[PDB]
């Protein structure tokens, strides 16, 4: 069961929470004044999502939020990471405010605080207002810094007297990778893609604009709101672990190149004020240059670093070659490997990319501690999925998820006990929800959602957390 884990096994005041995102749980996608995001248009195109499903209703948290908050409190969590939908506040992404949308987040935030649950609020979670994509070209346009800052400003003004823990973005690497390299997420751009694109250049343009937009929003927070509000603003980054296939110079170099192209891409700017040296060397003039002033705005602009940690891969090296550029992915010059010494790195959850590798959590946290001067880290997502088509009972007996959290949290504890500055931990997800391309065929929740009736039923993993987290 608990394997020696409890609140006593983590630092004093360590924060435990659950996570959702707006599009994935809210529903009311085209109601309450909400304007469409790029994901509304994408999900409504036949063939884009499993079963042609979309987030129109999702879990209907929009109407059930008090139930869901009561549930998280009963499970002994301290905090709730959720996102604000940009197009629910500004249906066109700019200009007119949707007061009904504002009232919703006010009500949610107020109920959370009434129930002693700390709001950790993300401003952006894959859900660019469609109007901004069409008018400005979204994250390809440097104008996003101003547009996002004006959005962030409104949210600081409106909610910041109560909200003290902000994140700007969630996984800008995946936006760059899937939206602009592989072209499998909106705006579906890539070199060969019907929508247009260039997998060798656009992922880098997009990432740069995320970084500049983050820095601009934080500068605004610090100069205008911080003195009165006394809150903090961070950013959420995905980091999956990379382990050298062997101890050869070439495999070790490859594992490190992957770390740099994955997490260093954002962390080196945020902490050190420059892109990783290997990216400068390999990507060259396809990698934008921060001016000294921009680098100084970007450096130190995150009060904490959100890490989404799920899995680990073995990495195999090769001699670095002069190559015609094709994509961000090919720029790493690495070879993914999922077995060493005849054994897989881990069994898979429902998602093909998700190998259950608890030691990857220690890998990531230890690495950030040693390389980046031990910045304040929050584990902003960790979890695993069940497949579609199970019975209610099968969903509830999620013994693999129980084992997943015990193991991963034991490895996190190991890293913390070695001195890593980790302030909190958040389980993805509170609820089974809209899992993007997989739709409702992937179940990440500690609480089961019957998507016919919308009823919530805690799984064994929810009760595991309740037991582990009791005060
Ligand atoms: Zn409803």
């Amino acid at each position: 069961w608990l394997g020696g884990l409890s609140r006593a096994a983590f630092p004093k005041r360590f924060v435990f929470g659950t996570v959702t995102s707006a599009y994935q749980v809210e529903g009311m996608a085209a109601s309450g004044g909400r304007g469409p995001s790029i994901w509304d248009a994408f999900a409504h195109t036949p063939g884009n999502v499993a079963g042609n499903q979309n987030g129109d209703v999702a879990t209907d948290q929009y109407h059930r939020y008090k139930e869901d908050v009561n549930l998280m409190k009963s499970l002994n969590f301290d905090a709730y990471r959720f996102s604000i939908s940009w197009s629910r506040i500004f249906p066109d992404g700019e200009g007119r405010v949707n007061q009904e949308g504002v009232a919703y987040y006010n009500n949610l935030i107020n109920y959370l605080l009434q129930k002693g649950i700390t709001p950790y609020v993300n401003l952006y979670h894959y859900d660019l207002p469609l109007a901004l994509e069409k008018k400005y070209g979204g994250w390809l346009n440097a104008k996003m810094a101003d547009l996002f800052t004006e959005y962030a400003d409104f949210c600081f003004k409106t909610f910041g007297n109560r909200v003290k823990h902000w994140f700007t973005f969630n996984e800008p690497r995946i936006v760059a990778l899937l939206g602009y390299d592989q072209g499998t997420n909106p705006p579906k751009r890539c070199t060969k893609c019907a929508a247009g694109g260039n997998s060798a250049t656009e992922p880098y343009i997009v990432a740069h604009n995320f970084l500049l937009s983050h820095a601009a929003a934080v500068a605004r927070y610090r100069t205008k709101y911080q003195a009165a509000q006394q809150g903090k603003v961070g950013i959420v980054l995905d980091f999956n672990w990379y382990e050298a296939l062997s101890n050869s110079t070439e495999d070790q170099a490859a594992a490190q190149r992957a770390r740099d192209f994955h997490i260093g891409w954002y962390l080196d700017p945020l902490i050190n004020g420059h892109y990783p040296q290997i990216m400068q060397d390999l990507v060259k003039d396809r990698l934008p240059k921060f001016t000294p002033e921009q680098a100084r705005l970007v450096k130190g602009s995150a009060d904490y670093i959100g890490i989404n940690q799920y899995t680990a891969s073995y990495m195999k090296g090769q001699q670095l070659m002069q190559q015609t550029p094709t994509s961000y992915s090919a720029d790493w010059q690495v070879t993914y490997v999922f077995a060493k010494n005849g054994k897989p790195i881990g069994p898979q959850a429902n998602s093909n990319w998700l190998y259950i590798v608890p030691w990857g959590m220690y890998g990531c946290v230890n690495y950030i501690k040693q390389k980046y001067g031990n910045p304040t880290v929050v584990i902003t997502e960790n979890g695993m999925d069940q497949p579609a088509n199970l019975s209610r009972d099968q969903y509830l007996r999620d013994t693999t998820r129980v084992h997943f959290y015990r193991s991963y949290l034991t490895q996190l504890k190991k890293a913390i006990d070695e001195g890593a500055n980790v302030a909190g931990y958040f389980a993805w997800s509170l609820l089974d929800n809209f899992e993007w391309l997989s739709g409702y065929t992937s179940k990440f929740g500690i609480v089961y959602v019957d998507f016919n009736t919308l009823e919530r039923h805690p799984k064994a993993s929810a009760y595991w957390f309740r037991d582990m987290l009791k005060h």
